[PDB]
C-alpha cells in the first residue's frame, strides 16, 4: 500500500504546518501536525477540557464506530517548547492519504497546554519518530508508520515540505519526480528515539565549506534551525546589524536585510536553505526588527534540523531494519 496527502502551512511564516487525516467511521478529519520528533498521535477531543479547545476541531469517540477505550491507558508528553498535553486512549482506525491503518492508538486530549489551545489550526500532533518515545502507559504504543510498515510498498515515509506553499507526506514509495538529482542517504541513530544523524558541515552564503561533524535530528515538528553557538554566530556575522538578544529569545535582524543562504552538508552533497527561508518576520507586529530562522542549540541539548533546513530538501525517512535518512535538492 501507499499513502499521500498535501500538508499546507498554518500561516505566512510556515509556523508549522497540517495535514488532514481521518479518524474513525464514519471518518472525522482533523488537521494534524505531523513531526518526526515525537511519537504520539493525539487529537483534541470531546474529552478536552472546554476552556481550552478554542476553535479546533475535535474528535469525538462516542460517534465512531470502530471506537475502543484502550482500558486503563493514559499519556502525557511535554514537548521542546515547553507546551504538553495529556489524556486518555482509544484505538480506531485512522487514513492519511488513502493509507489505512486499523487498531491506532488514538490518544485523546484531556489536557492542553495554552500554547496549543492558542493556535486554532492545529488539532493535534502525528509523531512520526521512534516508537520508543511514545508515552503511553502502561502499555507503549506504537506509531502510524510502524503500524503501517509492514503494509507499505517500501518501508519509508517521505517529507516535501514547501516554503511558503503546500507540500506533500508520501508513505511507502519515493516520488522520483519530486527532486533534482539524487537522493543522498545517511546513518541515523535511533539511540534517543529520533532520527538522528551527522552533518558533514555548512557554508554561509558564498563562502567557502566548513567540513565538521553536527550531529542532530530531523524533525518536522520544530519550525527553526538550531545549530551550534558557533556556526550560528558565523551566520549571523554575515547580517549587518544581526544580535542576539536575550529579551527576544534569540538572533534578529533588521527586517531591511537580504539575509544569505545557509549550506548544509549531507555526506559529500550539499543542501542550500536560501536566505528568503531564514526570515521569520517581525517579532512583533509593526516592528522593523525580525527574527531568525537559524538559532542556537547551546540550550537544547541537541541541534534540530526543523522546518527552516529539512523544506529545503526532499527528505526520506526510512524505515529498514536498519534506517537511515535520505535528502535531496528540490
Amino acid at each position: 500500500s501507499t499513502g499521500s496527502a498535501t500538508t499546507t502551512p498554518i500561516d505566512s511564516l510556515d509556523d508549522a504546518y497540517i495535514t488532514p487525516v481521518q479518524i474513525g467511521t464514519p471518518a472525522q478529519t482533523l488537521n494534524l501536525d505531523f513531526d518526526t520528533g515525537s511519537s504520539d498521535l493525539w487529537v483534541f477531543s470531546s474529552e478536552t477540557t472546554a476552556s481550552e479547545v478554542d476553535g479546533q476541531t475535535i474528535y469525538t469517540p462516542s460517534k465512531s464506530t470502530t471506537a475502543k477505550l484502550l482500558s486503563g491507558a493514559t499519556w502525557s508528553i511535554s514537548y521542546g517548547d515547553g507546551s504538553s498535553s495529556s489524556g486518555d486512549v482509544y484505538t480506531d482506525t485512522v487514513s492519511v492519504g488513502g493509507l489505512t491503518v486499523t487498531g491506532q492508538a488514538v490518544e485523546s486530549a484531556k489536557k492542553v497546554s495554552s500554547s496549543f489551545t492558542e493556535d486554532s489550526t492545529i488539532d493535534g500532533l502525528l509523531g512520526l519518530a521512534f516508537s520508543t518515545l511514545n508515552t503511553v502507559s502502561p502499555t507503549q504504543q506504537k506509531t502510524f508508520f510502524d503500524n503501517a510498515k509492514a503494509s507499505l510498498d517500501s518501508p519509508v515515509f517521505t517529507a516535501d515540505l514547501g516554503y511558503h506553499a503546500p507540500g506533500t507526506y508520501n508513505f511507502g514509495f519515493i516520488d522520483t519526480t519530486a527532486y533534482t538529482g539524487s537522493i543522498t542517504y545517511t546513518a541515523v541513530s535511533t539511540k534517543q528515539g529520533f532520527w538522528e544523524w551527522t552533518s558533514t558541515g555548512y557554508a554561509v552564503g558564498s563562502g567557502t565549506f566548513k567540513s565538521t561533524s553536527i550531529d542532530g535530528i530531523a524533525d518536522t515538528g520544530t519550525t527553526l534551525l538550531y545549530l551550534p553557538a558557533t556556526v550560528v554566530s558565523a551566520y549571523w556575522a554575515q547580517v549587518s546589524g544581526a544580535k542576539s538578544s536575550s529579551s527576544v529569545g534569540g538572533y534578529v535582524f533588521p527586517c531591511s536585510a537580504t539575509l544569505p543562504s545557509f549550506t548544509f552538508g549531507v555526506g559529500s552533497a550539499r543542501i542550500v536553505i536560501p536566505g528568503d527561508y531564514i526570515d521569520f518576520g517581525p517579532i512583533s507586529t509593526g516592528s522593523s526588527s525580525c527574527f531568525g530562522g537559524i538559532q542556537s542549540s547551546a540550550g537544547i541539548g541537541i541541534n534540530i534540523f526543523g522546518d527552516v533546513a529539512l523544506k529545503a530538501a526532499f527528505v526520506v525517512f526510512n524505515g529498514a531494519t536498519t534506517p537511515t535518512l535520505g535528502f535531496a535538492s528540490k
